[PDB]
């Protein structure tokens, strides 16, 4: 089997996309982040504390002849921006873009953090990082991916992120049309439950490659790359009036600025970010002042190949039995 998905930006600065999910029978459509960087599909639903939701689209279990209630199971998370949610487990039916899986856990919250309630148009989240990071307690549960993974035509799911625009995820399959050149595949430890990687270095705009190894993950769920402060620094001296503010929260530079392309690499391969991808816009709304979309991950505690990154490539998650990233320009 496959799945194919289109995924849509939730505003004009792609801080996160949304994809279609069908839950339950008859189906609840609910519009989910996609996040390779956690592990739990996770929702607000009917048992939602009420003036914690505002706006998004619930799942109601009781109107799904599909569901039931995954005993005494609970769940409680929180991601690396602050936020959190958490509540009690169903299984049910879950289908991403044609591909269905049975006895999916779908989490359903009971709680959710103001960061959540604010943001109208994400109704949830879907983990596929490792299930090893999935916080369902007594017994963990698995991704919907590690859950399709062996009706897959292949043991892969690809992220295709668009620039201000759409793009795709596809399920059990790569479509050698939505690349160009050929894919680079690099090695992936799973030690610490995330697609981590090792990058052999980078550029900033057309200077010469430095060779020099980046540890971090392919995280679908967070906007920016976050990296190392040498290259960080390196990448925003090139930017005239750019500098760190601890106001603001990181680097900032003029609008009116052209940004150099950052490159980094994957083996001996090459994925060019275009200077655009790096503009994240004023920082409050009117300023000329605007904020970078390369910050340091020191405090984090992990490098960060976040949407800025992903969306200049076409990206492999490959779950074979060793998994490993493929990583093309496209």
């Amino acid at each position: 089997s496959t799945g194919s998905a289109t995924t849509t930006p939730i505003d004009s600065l792609d801080d996160a996309y949304i994809t279609p999910v069908q839950i339950g029978t008859p189906a609840q459509t609910l519009n989910l982040d996609f996040d390779t960087g956690s592990s739990d599909l996770w929702v607000f639903s009917s048992e939602t504390t009420a003036s914690e939701v505002d706006g998004q689209t619930i799942y109601t279990p009781s109107k799904s002849t599909t569901a039931k209630l995954l005993s005494g199971a609970t769940w409680s998370i929180s991601y690396g921006d602050g936020s959190s949610s958490s509540g009690d487990v169903y299984t049910d039916t879950v289908s991403v873009g044609g591909l269905t899986v049975t006895g999916q856990a779908v989490e359903s919250a009971k709680k959710v953090s103001s960061s959540f309630t604010e943001d109208s148009t994400i109704d949830g989240l879907l983990g596929l990082a490792f299930s090893t990071l999935n916080t369902v307690s007594p017994t963990q549960q698995k991704t919907f991916f590690d859950n399709a993974k062996a009706s897959l035509d292949s043991p892969v799911f690809t992220a295709d992120l668009g620039y201000h625009a759409p793009g795709t995820y596809n399920f059990g399959f790569i479509d050698t049309t939505a690349y160009t050149g050929s894919i680079t595949y690099t090695a992936v430890s799973t030690k610490q439950g995330f697609w981590e990687w090792t990058s052999t270095g980078y550029a900033v705009g057309s200077g010469t490659f430095k060779s020099t190894s980046i540890d971090g993950i392919a995280d679908t769920g967070t906007t920016l790359l976050y990296l190392p402060a040498t290259v960080v620094s390196a990448y925003w001296a090139q930017v005239s009036g750019a500098k760190s503010s601890s106001s603001v929260g990181g680097y900032v530079f003029p609008c009116s600025a052209t940004l150099p392309s950052f490159t980094f690499g994957v083996g001996s391969a090459r994925i060019v970010i275009p200077g655009d991808y790096i503009d994240f816009g004023p920082i409050s709304t009117g300023s000329s002042s605007c904020f970078g979309g390369i910050q340091s991950s020191a405090g984090i505690g992990i490098n960060i190949f976040g949407d800025v990154a992903l969306k200049a490539a076409f990206v492999v998650f490959n779950g074979a039995t060793t998994p490993t990233l493929g990583f093309a320009s496209k």
